[PDB]
């Protein structure tokens, strides 16, 4: 894909262009307050190697950073979602597997008013990235399912179980 | 479990009194139009052989035959539904299997509406013996699910695809 980092906002300032996963980039660029996407959904996080606050970003010019939701200006590692064919998670009422379950199969605004259980804490992601946020309507920390197992809400980097909307990691445009 | 079967209304006529599974009764009496049910839950149907339209019933008394939504006062074949411990079923969009699904654990008076998806086509009865309606808030065409495989309408006895509520087969008394 293609992604393009702004140390200052309105697309200026010294400027660092990614193609790939990127482990460190903080010998690139200090700061972000302008990103450009040409292609691809990319995840952000605010330290090296994948770790801290997780953002997902599309096509699109975002002169502020604020238009990501970004709580402050550090954009240290970046990796590329690659193309899904098909999104298939099952959603859990306990940890570990346990209680009722639904399988969805796409976006959910709200989850805890969705289904026949409000309760919702673990996910089995057969196929396909998610993007998992703690509030409804795609709002507050944001979270990477890759496929696998998330028994209990640490497997997913939370440090607290507030779950509120799930949506497909696709392109929308 | 102990039920009575009477030929005439209000508990009157010639009565014959089954413990278990039979698999034909017409040998014993023409016609019920009347029922006391001791203990446990029976299926019972239109025909011999376990065929035709089914009836669960309970602990109660039944002075006449629409105390159980009978069609008419047929009662040829009777089966004594075992205790289950845990009810477990999934409920799929689709046909052999297909489409989103959801697990549940207890009844539902609403399938339509309760759930992320309104259409419902096979059923895959994990755990239990579960009574599924033709209509809503458990009313219509009854038919026995017991613990297997139902991809099809046809595997639960319908001639039509028409389901309302799904209720498991428990004594309330």
């Amino acid at each position: 894909g293609k992604i393009t980092f702004y140390e200052d906002r309105g697309f200026q300032g010294r400027h660092y262009e990614c193609s790939s996963d990127h482990s460190n980039l903080q010998p690139y660029f200090s700061r972000c307050n302008s990103i450009r996407v040409d292609s691809g959904c990319w995840m952000l996080y605010e330290q090296p190697n994948f770790q801290g606050p997780q953002y997902f970003l599309r096509r699109g010019d975002y002169p502020d950073y604020q238009q990501w939701m970004g709580l402050n200006d550090s954009i240290r590692s970046c990796r590329l979602i690659p193309h899904t064919g098909s999104h298939r998670l099952r959603i859990y009422e306990r940890e570990d597997y346990r209680g009722q379950m639904v399988e969805i199969t796409e976006d959910c605004s709200s989850l805890h008013d969705r289904f026949h259980f409000s309760e919702i804490h673990s996910f089995n992601v057969l196929e396909g990235w998610w993007v998992l946020y703690e509030m409804t309507n795609y709002r507050g920390r944001q979270y990477l399912l890759r496929p696998g197992d998330y028994r209990r809400y640490h497997d997913w980097g939370a440090t607290n179980a507030r779950v509120g909307s799930l949506r497909r990691a696709v392109d929308f445009y």
